[PDB]
């Protein structure tokens, strides 16, 4: 029941992480590290509170965890800057606009597809309630490997979806455009993964994956 | 329109195939497949032109789109020949590769492994030939958010295949719920193929065909 498409979206809703302030006394860089790092903790948290994730193996909890992390701290950031185009209001005391990009090297083509990304979640008028979903399923999805427990997962991941199309149903469009607007939804989930891996890949290449690690076996 | 028409349009995806590609062999795993992609990124051309409504697309945008998404393309394309073949991976008619090979050259088995577990994911979901089709054109069509943010133009042949999918969805008898959910199943399958596209873009540029592709273009372009 509390898997239903009313009663998981309103669960999400109460699942939403704090507010996450850094509290500053290469400074740019970290900032976003000191933030992601404290964004982290609040993540388990949340994934927690999904119902059925914490009666997955401890194994594919993990998995999804760690896959998952940077996409899910995107979605967040594409979302509360949903409405401020030029902006990425990473938190509450921490707003970048694209120039402030040019500092680190490789960073500007990231915002950009950031700044890309969220103006498609503009332009499609991403709703509350189907932000909640999508990123719920964003974890959910993160990690093929615990799909190929896994019937439980299979059940989870599904559950979302309903809520989803349930959402867009109430919408009051018509089936063809539900169908459509379903379809827009899920490729951006593309892009996000894509601005995932180069956040990634860019965070590597640098000179809170082991701090997560930490988490993932307090968790 | 109607060139877009759900049947016409999957049936003109099917003749637009790609022919098969024979590498031909007189670091060497990782020759040959870099052959091989050079090979396939001619025909990735033709292909992409033969999408009805793909020519009509700015030349800025067509150009956008081709140098995007053509990892992913080929990876679609590897995962569907190799999709009845679990622990393999068909490359090309005289190119199969199965997991272990891909320890010889270093962090390539850590990409045949996402390659292999979507390929699983697409046989467990039993993708159907349509799908595919279907599935193929939207990755080219998906593969750049820029030129959506002509643009009119492309947003509606991204509807258009969708339709055709759903189309090819609904044909297939099962309930509304489940079209629904085979609609995502397949789509969320997308952010998993971007996903390997990453890992060998990224392993490919790291390695001492981007260049021969952006000729290719120019050529496209002129
Ligand atoms: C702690 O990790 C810091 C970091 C290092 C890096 O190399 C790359 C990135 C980093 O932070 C990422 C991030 C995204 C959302 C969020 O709420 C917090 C952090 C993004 C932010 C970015 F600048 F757009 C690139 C990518
Ligand atoms: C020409 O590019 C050669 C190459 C270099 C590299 O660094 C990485 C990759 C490369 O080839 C890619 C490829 C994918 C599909 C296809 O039909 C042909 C080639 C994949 C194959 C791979 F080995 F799985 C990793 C990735």
């Amino acid at each position: 029941d509390a898997l239903s498409p009313e009663q998981l979206v309103l669960t999400l809703l109460e699942a939403e992480p704090p507010h996450v302030l850094i509290s500053r006394p290469a400074s740019m860089m970290m900032s976003l590290t000191k933030l992601a790092d404290k964004e982290l903790v609040h993540m388990i948290s949340w994934a927690k509170k999904i119902p059925g994730f914490v009666e997955l193996s401890l194994f594919d909890q993990v998995r999804l965890l760690e896959s998952c992390w940077m996409e899910v701290l995107m979605m967040g950031l594409m979302w509360r800057s949903i409405d401020h185009p030029g902006k990425l209001i990473f938190a509450p005391d921490l707003v970048l606009d694209r120039d402030e990009g040019k500092c680190v090297e490789g960073i500007l083509e990231i915002f950009d597809m950031l700044l890309a990304t969220t103006s498609r979640f503009r332009e499609l008028k991403l709703q509350h309630k189907e932000y909640l979903c999508v990123k719920a399923m964003i974890l959910l999805n993160s990690s093929m490997y615990p799909l190929v427990s896994s019937r439980k997962l299979a059940h989870l991941l599904n559950a979302v979806t309903d809520a989803l199309v349930w959402v867009i149903a109430k919408s009051g469009i018509s089936s063809q455009q539900q169908s459509m607007r379903l379809a827009n939804l899920l490729m951006l989930l593309s892009h996000v993964r894509h601005a995932s891996n180069k956040g990634m890949e860019h965070l590597l290449n640098m000179k809170v994956y082991d701090l997560l690690l930490e988490m993932l076996n307090a968790h």
